[PDB]
């Protein structure tokens, strides 16, 4: 129990409750970019001038659990294996052996300035809702403020709210063969500052999917023959 269990509590129980639910017969969702079961969505959203369309990902990967997914996505000690768009990162405090808050500064994309930002890393396991149900795993990462925050005069802080929510499917030792993770990706991101909607909306459409095919590639390859981590 550290300082944030309520409000860790809070973000992950709406993730539960709307991250989840389907978007496919929701025409609120603009679909933009499908590559398989990899499906992309977003909704056109501005603020004071500003973009923040937020982002919404199904994905189907088969041989991996959802315990594995998440623990290599909330991992720091891999994180430079996949990430592409991270300039530097730093933990800024440890809360629990599932939570930690972290730095981190993003490439420039030209012609905006750098972003920097400040959020906590919680991975979770949510137990079946009935034994019929599907166990999940999620890992939410969202924006806090912290005494510790770096001045960095170069960037213009982001805030995030963005969740990795994993079911996994198994169909009857039990095989990688017979094991798919259901993934859904949900990134709500406020960029700050003022940044060209165009760079914003190019830089998106880009980054998420290269992201879920790198990222979700790379927990197949480290995963492949080796024990199932359910
Ligand atoms: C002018 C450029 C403004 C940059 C805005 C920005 C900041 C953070 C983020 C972001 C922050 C966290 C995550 S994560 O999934 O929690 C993993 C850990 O890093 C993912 C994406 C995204 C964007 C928006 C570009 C969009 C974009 C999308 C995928 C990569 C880079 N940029």
């Amino acid at each position: 129990t550290h300082r944030f269990v309520q409000k860790v509590e809070e973000m992950v129980q709406n993730h539960m409750t709307y991250s989840l639910q389907d978007v496919g017969g929701d025409a609120n969702w603009q679909l933009v970019v499908e590559e398989g079961e990899m499906k992309v969505y977003r909704r056109e959203v501005e603020e004071n001038g500003i973009v923040l369309d937020p982002l919404k990902a199904t994905h189907a990967v088969k041989g991996v659990t959802g315990h594995e997914v998440c623990n290599y996505f909330w991992n720091v000690d891999v994180r430079n294996d996949w990430e592409t768009t991270i300039e530097n990162f730093h933990v800024v405090e440890t809360l629990a052996d599932n939570a930690i808050i972290i730095y981190q500064t993003h490439k420039r994309v030209w012609p905006a300035s750098q972003r920097d930002v400040l959020y906590l890393s919680v991975i979770r396991k949510i137990p079946a809702l009935t034994e019929n149900d599907p166990e999940t795993w999620i890992v939410c990462n969202f924006s806090v403020d912290h005494d510790s925050a770096p001045l960095n005069n170069r960037c213009v802080r982001a805030k995030i709210n963005v969740a990795m929510i994993c079911q996994t499917l198994v169909s009857p030792e039990i095989s990688r063969d017979n094991i798919l993770c259901k993934i859904t990706y949900v990134a709500n991101v406020n960029p700050g500052g003022w940044a060209p909607a165009s760079v914003l909306r190019a830089v998106a459409k880009r980054e998420y999917p290269k992201f879920l095919k790198r990222f979700t590639s790379y927990v197949q390859e480290k995963t492949a023959g080796k024990p199932i981590l359910f």
